[PDB]
């Protein structure tokens, strides 16, 4: 399909970030927003957004902590390869 | 019987973008409803399912001088939480 | 889960000193941690832990004409609270 | 090594106090903060602060009661004489 | 570890009079001392003790353009909360 | 012993019509008593009892330049709360 | 060193199982006993027990999951491999 | 941590009789507890102390098409091995 | 103040076995004690830390015709919980032993 | 964390039947779950669904002389208490069956 | 296919009631049991059970009201009319 | 006035302690009992007893801590020397 | 608040008796209460009121290798002296 891109994310501090990114160029419904400890698959949570949604606070993280979010573009049954990032809580 | 989010802001409010910020309520929740649009405009309204350790939303693409209502609910499985809303206005060429 | 400490105010603003004030949550608490530093700047955050009967702090050596942010966490074993924090300049030469 | 020195309590009420005082002249790394009932070492409570502090405000403390404030600077493993004062709360 | 009175107020400032007015804690309590006199001025410090079913005092000589400092205190047997103050100043001649 | 309502609100105020608004406790009650009418004027006060579930009312035929007292008070059975009031003047033909 | 063996899961529920075994031929200082979702390796938790203990159960377990028990058998430096058994719970 | 029997078997079964055999402990040991009774019943239950010398007993007065359940324990000093189990059923009569 | 483990409950008692069983206190904790031993007797205690999941385990290795004491605590932190107790004594034997 | 169903009591046993009674948790859920059957058996067991309205059961078709176990189960949602069980054994004949 | 019979309310106070039945003549796979205001099809529940459980206890029932207690049996598919009666909780 | 003797602490946990004495060999009327951390006198308590109560248990003690127990004797007006004892808690 | 006895020594201990022996209080008492059974059983006990003339008991009929325990108390009017103990166990058989 079409995915979004230049995930970033700000102000990491103990149990709170902010994530933000940028739409798809293609015309597309809704986004995925996926996050949550790397090495645990079953910790994972997602969230669907509109498209014109384009950040994201995040708390109750785990302290020094490393998260994984990705995000993917959905139209129909198509959906868009994820665009992923990678950060640490504070110690 | 649920208690509502509350001390609902918005922030960084441009000609077609705005910062919405919140605070879950004190008990633990499944998720947090948050529905934004023209104000009183029945057909223009967005909803989006969230999970209640998100507290932020940037909003783009917002029609130049114009009202816009939000509204957030906390939902707990047959519950939802009578809301906590706002209104603001973006920016204008003026 | 934990409840968050509140009503976070900063006073007696001067051009390198600030006083700032909160209350503790409603529960009892292990610790505060008082995060400062000027703001938006990663580098240059300094964190104090802190007894819960401990309300207010003065700082100094703070740099003229600058913007700092403050952020207040309440711990309790295993677990923070969400911060509370707020945002504030310093006086200026002019 | 090199304390701190005037130290001074103010509003004192019910349950709490205004401790301030001033940083040493040569650079040290941490300052130590000690405050109690002055006949219960078993009741100290302590708190490493910067410094860049230069007063706090304590809360909790029992009515009519002797606390005692010591204040010492730390740089490496050197430890300057503790600075200390006594005020005793409201009846 | 007992919650504070909340929400003091102070109105009907005149040259010599003030009424105070707040709100007791949430939970029953044997007590509310109100303690007021000249900022900052130990010597000048006069306490009430009240039941917790009252909640406004009207003050009379106070001495005009002059700041006075009022400390609210809920007590329930071997405990007094924490206190909640505020500070005002006395209309003058001018 | 009862919370209180809290959080008043008069809007939309004309010169003859206000808005009221207000939130229920947190725990569930039976009834919200509303009472309304010229402010200290004991003879004209007109009390209305609702359901917990309505939080706004919207008054007609208010007299112009008119200052009006508004007290919300939660009833559960044998018990009141204690009343959140809040107080108001319509507009005036000037 | 020998093992346990004849590791049985009894008893299981919506959120709970008996987990039982046959101590092994050789005496044994202590044994470890491990349990947890079999797909995941962050679940997962272990105990360490007197070897006279045969018998624990688990509850708060998740309902209709699938989960692994692993049991060694040790000498304070001596350790035996593991012998397990993998269950799952009652679904409605 | 004791040394446990094992092995336990249950042979030429009859309406009132059965023949119980095990084989002793890896380890020496002082003596070894055999329980029998309806395992039904955990109030039934008859103990005997032996050596490791006698490997095999024969009940007898059993009551027909009843279940029962042997337990062996061996002990060594105040030190007893977890308990070994195995369960049987004496024949049904006929008419 | 950290609620206790509670309704401990002896079950199974043999000649040299028995049951116990628990409910973990409301709120959530590190980890459960449960110590057992001898009644008279100090220098036999056996202590074992498990998770709040487990509410059950099944002893063997007791004396016959002996009385024991278990206890159990709940631990939060550094914080013990005062322990929960009970007693029971395993069956007796009603022939002899051997020469 | 979900209060279980408890003070369950199973009461007037006979050759076939028996009563079970108990108490809902404090606080409403959306059903309770009675399982019961032969103990030292897992073909055996039936579930029924109950609203926490009812707190009664009247049981018949046991087998005299057998051990029964019962568990109860409170649900909200997808989320099951612990459950808190009990067991019982229906009365026996003493006269024999016939040829 | 019979229905249950003798459909007896016993035990009654203030706020709870005893519903007790005799099963049919002929076995059947499961019985339906509902029960609510009689004056009302909003309030109104069901449960479904085993043939073998033959009372029941209800709770939390409202003072001094009427209620009605219907009773179905079935075989998967086949189901018989109903069996009902009604019954009225205590007042002061 | 003779004092108690033989004062024991039994049973002792990580939190809880049993203290028991032998009364003296002169009748006695009341016993006075204090407890508190060896090494601090500003945690210190004491409680009044008949001198009928031999046995005590001490509750919500602190973990791997030292503890003194003092016990004196007396009849109104004379009071005996006192029985002292020590003993730390569990630690794990 | 009665004065007790005390000094209580077990002497010629063999397989199945046992010489006990104490000192009366130091004032005077109406009775003294003798209790003894095995140690590990609450529920085995037996007792006989003496008088103050009376210092010494031998016991006979005893269990072999078991542990005994023995409980003195002083009774004046309506009053009874916290109880003295000593426990003692019986020789053991040789074959």
């Amino acid at each position: 399909l079409q995915p979004p891109f230049n995930i970033k994310v700000t102000n990491i501090t103990l149990t709170t970030a902010v994530v933000t990114w940028q739409p798809p160029i293609l015309p597309i419904e809704g986004i995925l927003v996926t996050f949550g400890r790397k090495n645990d698959p079953s910790d994972e949570t997602t969230v669907d957004l509109t498209s014109s949604i384009t950040s994201l606070t995040l708390t109750n993280l785990e302290p020094n902590t490393t998260y994984e979010i990705r995000i993917v573009a959905r139209n129909g049954q198509q959906y868009s390869p994820p665009v992923s990032t990678t950060f640490t809580t504070g110690s």
